[PDB]
DNA sequence: AAACATGTTTGCAAACATGTTT
DNA sequence: AAACATGTTTGCAAACATGTTT
């Protein structure tokens, strides 16, 4: 976590969070309201990037993509803006540019940053995770985590939160028995 | 939609499973329930028997196929997420769409079939080893019956068909397949059942 | 209603029945038990025919078959053993035997009686209806009524019950505004 | 799968609707959405405009196509249940199986293509009336954007081309077709989302 | 037009099916 | 083998979508 500048910040208000486990429980292609907010206006072209990462040390080196079933399944993929491959894809937002890095392969979904609406205290983001965090020549039960991250224009980072991901099928309960562990 | 009547033909044609031990819980059938409970990538042996010497090519062919008369049509590969998974297809010179593997025959031969696009494969017959009553054939089931994307747990029954070198039918026997992760607690909940 | 020399009856214990309004309300293509009583042995054959008709005047002489969409949507149809024209359809018993009337050209399912089990007091046969009652093409929502018939192995008629059906979606709420009429 | 974009091409053409009465609730447009609300069977006049004659043969042809992409590759035909119910069909000459039809014109003619397999509508292009500025064409949508074992209330959208009268296309526009009960209620409900 | 009839969609939890870890 | 992890199926009711009746 790198607050920054802008004193960048991320937060929660067929899904549900962990304040205080840092971890987001939500289903597959649902919708996810993320709350953004900063402390003073970020420069100009200013995005906010969403990227998965593999929270095992063991695994980091591995890019996150959608396990083969979805990756080519008409379902979800069909009509579609992202390509089949990305996890992560943003909804309700034409400009949104999903990214493929030449050299790390690394996939994420970048969003022109916006101030909040009037009297809004929030620039909300609609993220959708598109492969169950189990997902059999995916994921494979491996816990990732989100890394959003508020750049310059030109790909400086002014900020960075991130939270662990795990989109399932029964959150509440996941999260609940998640929360018997202590 | 192929065939799945037992046939015994000229050659009074038949499969069994013997178990290969004296636990060994890779594997289980009822006889009863004529069911194949077994884990996927595991070696299956069967048990091939005939009467009379069947004719010079005769092959062994062993084609998987939905049991539910709603899905028959439909042919059976391996999910989309095995069929590229690095493990099982690494060393592997099978095609990693096809479902049912042979293992332990290089004369082994995968074949799709152009028009119904079937896929299955053959395996030259040839005769008992001397005093034993059987020949076996080691196979090999690529997918679980529950692969999204795949079988999506619907029911498939494979049937081994003896042929002539040229494709003609000397015989047919058929079993229900299931293949999973607990042969044993599946049999036995199917048997409780 | 005719008893007949058996006594015969039918009664009820995904669907409901109002006793009281001789009417049985169902989801479509779910499973129905219905109860059969007799109080003395019928003859050898004897069967049981359920047989549908509409309710109104009107219509009486119009044959009951599913709606075009039904009747032929792999779905539903695909591996089965009965006609996907007949509207009534019996679940676990490969004796049933659906039948279409030469002259009338009615559809009906006729199904062995067996007395019941030991200890029990009721013959269970299981019905399904493959049609909403408001299939246009079809029913169109007009009332129909269920007609179920002991009858001797060559079709003499020994015992005939009727109830009112209306396979919906929702049949509780049907029935309870159902009964909110008086 | 055919194109939607409007295209005016040489001849300026462009559809309009404007309203047979002076209520007539039967239909409506919404010429900010570019959508129009129906009713089924009933009649809907549909204004041609060009700015200089075209071609010979040129014809109008009108065919229906789902919006969405995910279901775009699929044909738009009429569901089964109207495709037979003897109403709507009894006294007609048109393919019972065509969604879009054209009355009042016997030179209209149906189409299927054999290769796409997608049908439409034609009718030879003919000037305005004398003082009139509109080519007027009267369209009927024969099953509502619901019918189960059809549209299955996908978005499907009509798209009138104005053709030489071999095949290719002068001009284009499209507008979203949305055939129901209660156009009125509905185009407002939709207006206030 | 306003009310009513009815299939659908969405959300949710229980009982279950089935691969993985212990 | 026994326990645990997790996607699925089933049932159910609310809010809704949309044809029909009034
Ligand atoms: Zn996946
Ligand atoms: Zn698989
Ligand atoms: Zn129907
Ligand atoms: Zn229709």
């Amino acid at each position: 976590d790198y607050p920054g500048p802008h004193s960048f910040d991320v937060s929660f208000q067929t899904w549900t969070y962990s304040t205080e486990l840092k971890k987001l429980y939500c289903q597959i292609a649902k919708t996810c309201p993320i709350q953004i907010k900063v402390m003073t206006p970020p420069p100009q072209g200013a995005v906010i990037r969403a990227m998965p990462v593999y929270k095992k040390a063991e695994h980091v080196t591995e890019v996150v993509k959608r396990c083969p079933n979805h990756e080519l399944s008409r379902e979800f993929n069909e009509g579609q803006i992202a390509p089949p491959s990305h996890l992560i894809r943003v909804e309700g937002n034409s400009h949104a540019q999903y990214v493929e890095d030449p050299i790390t392969g690394r996939q994420s979904v970048l969003v022109p940053y916006e101030p909040p609406q009037v009297g809004t205290e929030f620039t909300t983001v609609l993220y959708n995770f598109m492969c169950n965090s189990s997902c059999v020549g995916g994921m494979n039960r491996r816990p990732i985590l989100i890394i959003v991250t508020l750049e310059t224009r030109d790909g400086q980072v002014l900020g960075r939160r991130c939270f662990e991901a795990r989109i399932c099928a029964c959150p509440g309960r996941d999260r609940k028995a998640d929360e018997d562990s202590i």
